[PDB]
């Protein structure tokens, strides 16, 4: 059987079918009208692109598959070095820090976390609570600046103050200016001096990023206070299948790439799921009606964030229709066949489109396009790989706890807080980087005046 594939372009093969801003949702129509598999192929690589639970199901068997980093995107690599995103399962550093970090993300860290979340969150609050009657939330925005400001403080005790600036970090406007570059090289005559500024201007990116993480460190190293975090952690934990702590270089990656995945995916999130839920006023004034009844105290508690079921579940749905990071990739460990019916070689690259996987209606029934919440009433009746918005398995995400208890924490205050209003009927706008973000979002808050503790 020959597996389906979209138009070919000379020898650029599918390569200009992603001529897009939006190549995600480019690759999302294509698998509407080829199905569950389809080859796609551009001049330096090769990959199948799968979109439904019944093959999804088979690559993630680690037995036979495990996590891929797609060649064309080594720039990633480069920058983020064998962290843990970035490094292959094989590679030793992978397991070390596996290992020396996942107590950071144990119910008792996540207990250690709450009190700095609550900070960050309390800032977002009054942030709005101080906005005149002719103005509005730039959601999306305000959402980087809460998610960047959390890990910095919870993970490494230091606060990038993003509420005191009315642009965005420079660290964010170097991440997003380097990322951005390093992403429009892939279709370059690069080596022409005309692109020389392109190239002194990522270097200096770079450097901005590489100071933020000295300064982490050496504030660490001075510090007066006890910590329990993140970088304690990473400087101190040690290995225990071996003894010893990571190294200076490897410690280095793990700071830039738990910045960096440690913000911008809770970010999306936070603002789909807000755009969602003003787009569904029923259902905000059901997770609104939970806000109020289970948040009784000016401030919340990690208890009473653990009680907001239904804005876990507002969460969960957002992530089923726009999960944040849209692919994960894999390669085949030796020769199989894929679903009976496609044989790969040793090495071959899977693309698992998991937007695609969420809309798969064997699974989720044919209101797969409706936000409903009520899906995840009962969790434990979702069957095993239909929902995969943390990826796959001993490379899924490590930080996805944390991801949760931040979101639902300031979800859960914002609907106690605040009435809103889609005021301008925003139409859905998605940002295409690595991650997916609505671009534009809009809103306004009229503020229910509840007094918000310390
Ligand atoms: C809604 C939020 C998030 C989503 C949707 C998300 C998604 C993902 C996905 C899909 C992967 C697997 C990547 C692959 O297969 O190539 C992953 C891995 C990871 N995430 Fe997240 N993530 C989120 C939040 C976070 C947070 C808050 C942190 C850190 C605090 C974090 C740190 C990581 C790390 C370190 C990995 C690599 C795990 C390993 O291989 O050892 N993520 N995430
Ligand atoms: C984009 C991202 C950093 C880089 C990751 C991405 C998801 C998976 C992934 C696979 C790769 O092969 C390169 C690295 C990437 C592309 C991460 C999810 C959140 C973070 O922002
Ligand atoms: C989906 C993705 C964004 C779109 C990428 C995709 C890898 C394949 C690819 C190559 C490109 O050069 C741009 C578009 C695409 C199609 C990326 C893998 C992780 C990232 O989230
Ligand atoms: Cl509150």
């Amino acid at each position: 059987k020959e597996m389906p594939q979209p138009k070919t372009f000379g020898e650029l093969k599918n390569l200009p079918l992603l001529n897009t801003d939006k190549p995600v949702q480019a690759l999302m129509k294509i698998a509407d009208e080829l199905g569950e598999i389809f080859k796609f192929e551009a001049p330096g690589w090769v990959t199948r692109w799968l979109s439904s639970q019944r093959l999804i199901k088979e690559a993630c068997d680690e037995s036979r598959f495990d996590k891929n980093l797609i060649q064309a995107l080594k720039f990633v690599r480069d920058f983020f070095g064998d962290g843990l995103i970035t490094s292959w399962t094989h590679e030793k550093n992978w397991k070390k820090a596996h290992n020396i970090l996942l107590p950071s993300f144990s119910q008792q860290a996540m207990k250690g976390y709450h009190a700095m979340m609550v900070d960050i969150a309390v800032q977002l609050v009054q942030k709005w609570e101080r906005l005149n009657a002719d103005e509005h939330i730039e959601v999306p925005e305000d959402m980087t600046r809460l998610t960047l400001d959390t890990i910095g403080l919870c993970g490494f005790n230091y606060r990038f103050n993003s509420f005191y600036r009315d642009q965005p970090h420079p660290f964010i406007t170097s991440m997003v200016r380097a990322c951005d570059e390093a992403m429009n090289k892939l279709q370059r005559n690069p080596d022409d001096p005309a692109y020389d500024e392109n190239k002194r201007q990522f270097q200096e990116d770079i450097k901005v990023m590489n100071d933020l993480v000295d300064k982490i460190i050496a504030d660490r190293k001075a510090s007066g206070e006890q910590s329990d975090d993140l970088l304690t952690h990473m400087l101190n934990g040690k290995d225990p299948e071996t003894g010893e702590p990571l190294d200076d270089e490897n410690i280095r990656y793990q700071i830039i790439t738990f910045l960096i995945a440690g913000h911008e995916t809770t970010s999306g999130l936070l603002s789909f799921a807000l755009y969602f839920l003003v787009k569904n006023p029923h259902v905000l004034q059901k997770a609104a009606e939970e806000a109020a009844r289970v948040l009784v105290d000016p401030v919340p508690s990690y208890k009473q964030v653990k009680q907001l079921k239904y804005v876990g579940m507002v969460l969960n749905e957002a992530l089923r229709l726009w999960p944040t990071a849209p692919a994960f990739s894999l390669y085949a460990k030796e020769d199989t066949v894929l679903g009976g019916e496609y044989p790969l070689e040793k090495g071959d690259e899977l693309m698992v489109l998991i937007p695609q996987l969420h809309r798969d209606k064997t699974i989720w029934g044919d209101d797969v396009e409706e936000f409903r919440p009520e899906r995840f009433e009962n969790p434990s009746a979702i069957p095993q790989h239909a929902f995969k918005p943390f990826g796959n398995g001993q490379r899924a995400c490590i930080g996805q706890q944390f991801a949760l208890h931040e979101a639902t924490l300031v979800l859960g205050m914002m609907l106690k807080h605040f009435d809103f209003e889609d005021h301008t009927n925003y139409e859905l706008d998605i940002k295409e980087t690595l991650t997916l973000k609505p671009e534009g979002f809009v809103v306004k808050a009229k503020s229910k005046k509840i007094p918000l503790g310390g």
